[PDB]
């Protein structure tokens, strides 16, 4: 039900986007033909848990104030388009981060800029063009609505929010005090910025903004039920949900099949700060920590191997499990104290908290 | 002045943007330093001639054609107006830093500004400089809810800006697809340079250097200054994007050759173009008047790294005499530019005059 709307919303979109370059930007039917593979690629083959979210929150927020059916179909497509939004701004964001972290697979499927046809000097602009794309449709379908300037105040900021997280997650292997553009670039060693507090502040900031706040912000605006919802709560679950979500990333990145996964994980070769490592070095005996030290950060036979058993001799599976079930709970009583004045909307944050609490297949 | 008070907007504009990433945003002291030092690097540096328009267009709206509405002249709205004229000014700036930053890597150039390209130095990585370039698109929206904030223009701001960000990207879009084939683009299939630079003609350069440069070059400070003006609908908007596009065109027209021809050392960076085998309007007019034997030799050269075989593909815009294809060019331009900018002046002649100023800034263009 839901995935049939949306992607009928994809299609009114797109065709939206894709006559508006022929008619005004003097487009060829080629470079639109490009233009529409790259759309689809990009924001095509996930499981569209952000934008769907938007329209369940939408649903569940509408009796707010016997009826019509008209209020319906107008917020529940306003919520298709916001949730489409969202799914163009995080391929963007996709496009670039591959690019940036020299990526080779993603979904199956090679990076867009690792396409035959793709050159990245290209593919840097097209993420820019999804980017633009949300602009563009958030003012083709609201242009008209009272909401239009908070809709893009809000989202425009967790936009930013997510440039900054990037901008912590690629600066965190090296030493910050040493963070000046005139020097060169040598990667830390003494792995003083592999800590859990750094840990949180990158992907906070990097992930949880725009995978759990933005589309139940999105949702209640579309859905004139903000005010109705207490922010700090609200906020308080986003922000913790994300981290859990991306604990959840780091973890498959190590252990789950590269088949299984759709890309052979690499964070261990390209050195990245995940929670595994954080979580390793924190209650890492000296001489675990000097093992460490050694087969990190190198596309190796025995190397990573051996960091991925040295994961298993500190039993971060355990360590796992105890965050899990942690989380869990904060987010158990979170959830409820919503659901005292907001009900409804406690309801779709469980409903959110359900696609990802397991988050297996 | 002008620079006066459009430099210690940026004092302000910084100040604000880089206290709200510390405060709002965790940032610690080490990566506030260096977005301080990125800003400064990839946002200052050149004229400021599409940021200094804004204010041009807006004083000259506050006295010729202003508002009746607008108190008895009393100074007040100018310097309102003209401090928004400002940080619309740095938005425009902003946002060409960005394209600047992303263009100059995927591009792969060396030098801007007589200096490393913000990717090219030393402790700035590809893929940070990649996200660099997006946080500049990201603090443009910041500096314009923060002082735009209750300004009842802000939609309408936001609104053509983000178009003219979009036909910019499209513009990208057209010159990096220049060098193969339109029928042959399929990402998913392998590609080579055409061979035959059968898409080099005219009205693709025409397009893929108005969509390019033209609007963000000449519209949106133009669109800008109108606005923070409130004096919007007081022009003829086709006859005002009419010259913008005429303006566009040649400003980029006469950036081709200056790349192939001015110094690197006086061009504050080094031409690449004919290395890229970019399809510069110099180009495009070779191949047009070429003979069959000039044109195979064009190829046997151009989009080569070389010293003598970028000299080659030089030597025949000379025996080509495309010297003189300018001037011709030019001479068109400065006249159709001329009568347009009259039609602007039976309406809005404050407006017409800045307008003129701009055109003044073109057309005598040596930098
Ligand atoms: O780079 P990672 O590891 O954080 C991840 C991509 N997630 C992103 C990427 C870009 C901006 C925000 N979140 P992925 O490449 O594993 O999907
Ligand atoms: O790459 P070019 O030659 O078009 C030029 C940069 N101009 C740009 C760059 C990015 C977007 C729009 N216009 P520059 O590299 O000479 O500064
Ligand atoms: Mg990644
Ligand atoms: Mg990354
Ligand atoms: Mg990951
Ligand atoms: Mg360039
Ligand atoms: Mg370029
Ligand atoms: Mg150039």
């Amino acid at each position: 039900m839901p995935m049939q709307m949306f992607m009928q919303v994809y299609d009114e979109i797109q065709m939206f986007l894709l006559e508006e370059l022929e008619l005004k930007f003097d487009m060829d039917p080629n470079r639109v033909r490009y233009l529409r593979k790259m759309m689809d690629t990009t924001c095509l083959g996930g499981k569209y848990n952000r934008g769907l979210t938007v329209i369940d929150v939408a649903e569940s927020l509408l009796s707010l104030s016997e009826d019509d059916g008209a209020r319906r179909k107008r917020v529940l497509h306003d919520a298709c388009v916001c949730g489409w939004m969202i799914e163009f701004l995080q391929a963007h964001y996709l496009v670039e981060d591959d690019i940036m972290d020299n990526s080779v697979t993603r979904r199956g499927k090679p990076c867009w800029y690792r396409h035959p046809d793709v050159t990245v000097q290209c593919a840097i602009n097209d993420g820019l063009l999804l980017k633009s794309w949300t602009h563009m449709m958030a003012m083709h379908f609201f242009a008209d609505r009272p909401f239009l300037q908070d809709l893009l105040c809000r989202f425009n900021r967790v936009d930013y929010t997510t440039a900054v997280g990037q901008l912590y997650d690629v600066t965190s292997m090296f030493d910050s005090n040493k963070l000046d553009p005139d020097v060169s670039q040598p990667t830390t060693t003494d792995f003083a910025e592999f800590t859990l507090s750094n840990y949180k502040r990158i992907v906070k900031y990097k992930t949880a903004y725009y995978t759990y706040l933005l589309p139940l912000v999105m949702g209640l605006i579309v859905s004139e039920a903000l005010p109705t919802v207490d922010m700090g709560v609200t906020e308080e679950l986003a922000m913790l949900m994300g981290e859990y979500f991306q604990v959840q990333d780091d973890v498959m990145d190590c252990f789950t099949p590269p088949e299984r996964l759709g890309k052979v994980g690499t964070d261990i070769q390209d050195a990245k700060c995940s929670w595994l490592a954080v979580t390793f070095l924190a209650k890492a005996s000296s001489a675990q920590v000097a093992e460490f030290k050694a087969n990190y950060g190198s596309g190796d036979s025995e190397k990573v191997a051996t960091v991925r058993r040295l994961y298993e001799e500190a039993d971060l599976q355990g360590d796992y499990v105890a965050y899990e079930a942690a989380v869990a709970e904060q987010v158990k009583e979170l959830i409820e104290k919503l659901r005292l004045c907001s009900p409804g909307f406690a309801a779709s944050v469980e409903t959110l908290w359900g696609k990802t609490y397991k988050r297996q297949k």
